[PDB]
């Protein structure tokens, strides 16, 4: 191997499966790839085939000092990475823009830290709001709650604070170009490419359909939890099925009696289910959004700033938007029958995805990384 | 660009492991990546990452050398069902199935055979092929033609001598050790995916005295014969911290023998300083490119001597005659590997040399041409 590469990415399906082919994309290249990871979510990162660190106590992210804890920056797990991290040496971190963790053992090591987004730049364009009005004050003034205090975590294992450990030293951009907030940083278009989860294609999956397909997913992260109101997708889903075609909803357990052109299952490998629809209707998250997305699929959101995205893809023509409040069964059947009968949306969708197609493959990022190593 | 591409492995740990990187390395490259597979195995896919597509009936390793070879009615029905729908741009296969070139020749897809053992095949066919050039042409008969062409039939389809040795054939194992044989051969370097691989604590600490990996197989640990006891017993004779594999019993081991039931091959071999292995190719492999040097004990049901004999040549490793080696043995030949530099001089200058050898994601845009060719 030339590269050890680390990630460090937060510990929640859609957070980590965005991560999973640049990962997949280094390993190919014959760089030793680890993902360090809560020691209870360790099955997920072995599922995409890779190979995991258990780092920390357990964390049930979901049921979430304690502001410390979300983000990987705790005294608690930092430690146990930063002591394999001191061990392992990696030349690269590769780092989820929500979690500290990585890049305060990144400086802490010297090796190149790079973020990775799974969504628009919040954190980047708030934190360039500030730098430039922080600036015109006077310099006795210029304070700097999260630098500092940052600096003393950084300073625990004799590191000081930079500018690079809020925003990583390149910050690597799957949400397309013209989506992404304006804030002056290195940015790195990468294309999205679909990781699902474990994807197994049941028969009735390989048959083109009969009647139109739509999907009704919302992934996991959001839905469950419920676990330890409800109400809005037995609309959509009534809404839906009133026009003459297959709604796939994508459900755990709880409902409910409903219509016979719907059938419901636990999960199935949207990418895969993507390829046969012909119009999705999600819940404004990201990883969800691109397969769709990525797929020339014209969509239906009912929503990071999940609004701000399906309203920036309401706005190029390939999708519409219903309020999570005000939305009645009418609007869903109305609004699908408009994604579904004007062929503008169809259309728009596949100049975005032809688009999409031409932006730099995970593969095609690996030498950009390699030649960000060698500086 | 954009491929849709289909592989098809024998379903077994080593065979599909070795086509994981490949896989990946495509999908990677945003193309799209479908695994068919044996309707028990498709956890292995799932596990490492990859799109599972259930085909067949069960399979446990329709008159079986057919069933063997994903050649019965049951498979290869299935997949080109499959097939004939999600009409795939490229076909990659496992050297030993004949299931891939059949459904690719049959919706004249670009396929490519992908290797594990040597080219046993390959050098056995072209041997034929040579042999039978030189018989009168009423006489040259190609009972493996036939009985390919045959099954052709059924599709609309012809047999070609690219049905038995793919369009070209990606080749995974050292170049150096590579039968003479006139293939479109695309070398590779191998990728170690070992399965699921967990950091263990004890794997955290740094090793106090020299590591020493032995492992069955894997994966097979068939039968379910302890010429791997007297393996075990005869390092232990050495000041040396060995870690093992299974769930064996065979009274008392001594101390230092850490019994563990699945390690992370790669991961391990990082600490190792020696490795004694059964002769199969992916522990090879894996060992190979971690500049490990071996003891291979080999036999058996392929390849297993000959490379383990060509790595032995290089001064990489040492070779045990399988049912004729002393207890004493495999501890003058451990030691041989840990008091000689000689042994890891090699073992890096091999292993340097296959990173010299391009990557799956090096072997992407050559595919892709060869797609759109
Ligand atoms: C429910 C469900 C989820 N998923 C996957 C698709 C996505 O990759 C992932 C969810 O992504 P996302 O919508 O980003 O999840 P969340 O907003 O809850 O974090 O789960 C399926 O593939 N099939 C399914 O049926
Ligand atoms: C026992 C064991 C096997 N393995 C895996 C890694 C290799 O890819 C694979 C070895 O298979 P291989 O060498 O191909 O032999 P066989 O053909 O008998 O399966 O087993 C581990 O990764 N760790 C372990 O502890």
């Amino acid at each position: 191997s030339h590269m050890r590469v680390l990630f460090t990415p937060l510990p929640a399906s859609s957070h980590f499966f965005n991560l999973v082919p640049l990962a997949w994309a280094l390993r190919a290249a014959g760089h030793e790839v680890r993902v360090a990871i809560c020691p209870n979510m360790v099955s997920m990162v072995t599922g995409a085939g890779l190979t995991a660190v258990p780092v920390g106590d357990e964390l049930d992210l979901i049921s979430l000092d304690a502001v410390e804890q979300l983000h990987l920056v705790d005294d608690r797990s930092l430690d146990d990475l930063m002591g394999f991290a001191e061990k392992w040496q990696p030349d690269l971190v590769v780092w989820d823009a929500m979690v500290c963790s990585g890049p305060v053992v990144a400086r802490a090591l010297g090796a190149r830290h790079v973020r990775m987004l799974v969504a628009l730049d919040v954190s980047g364009w708030l934190r360039s709001g500030f730098l430039e009005y922080q600036e015109s004050k006077p310099p006795e003034q210029r304070v700097d709650p999260l630098g500092t205090w940052l600096g003393a975590k950084l300073a625990k294992f004799g590191a000081t604070f930079d500018e690079e450990i809020v925003t990583g030293q390149a910050t690597i951009d799957p949400i397309p170009s013209w989506m992404r907030l304006p804030v002056d940083l290195d940015y790195i278009s990468m294309r999205f490419v679909p990781y699902n989860g474990p994807a197994v294609l049941p028969e009735w999956l390989r048959e083109r359909p009969t009647k139109p397909r739509v999907c009704i997913t919302r992934g996991l992260t959001k839905r469950r939890l419920s676990r330890v109101e409800q109400a809005m997708v037995e609309r959509l889903l009534r809404g839906a099925a009133r026009l003459d075609v297959e709604v796939i909803a994508t459900l755990s357990d709880d409902e409910v009696e409903l219509p016979s052109n719907v059938r419901v299952h636990e999960y199935v490998p949207l990418n895969e289910l993507l390829e046969s629809c012909s119009v999705i209707i999600h819940h404004g998250s990201t990883t969800t959004q691109e397969t769709a997305t990525v797929n020339g699929v014209p969509q239906l959101i009912l929503p990071w700033d999940e609004s701000r995205r399906a309203e920036l893809l309401a706005d190029r023509g390939a999708g519409l938007v219903l309020d999570p409040a005000t939305f009645t069964e009418d609007d869903v059947r109305g609004q699908l029958a408009r994604l579904l009968d004007e062929p503008s949306f169809a259309a728009n969708a596949a100049l975005i995805r032809r688009e999409i197609e031409e932006s730099p493959s995970p593969h095609d990022i690996v030498p950009r990384l390699e030649k960000l190593v060698a500086e």
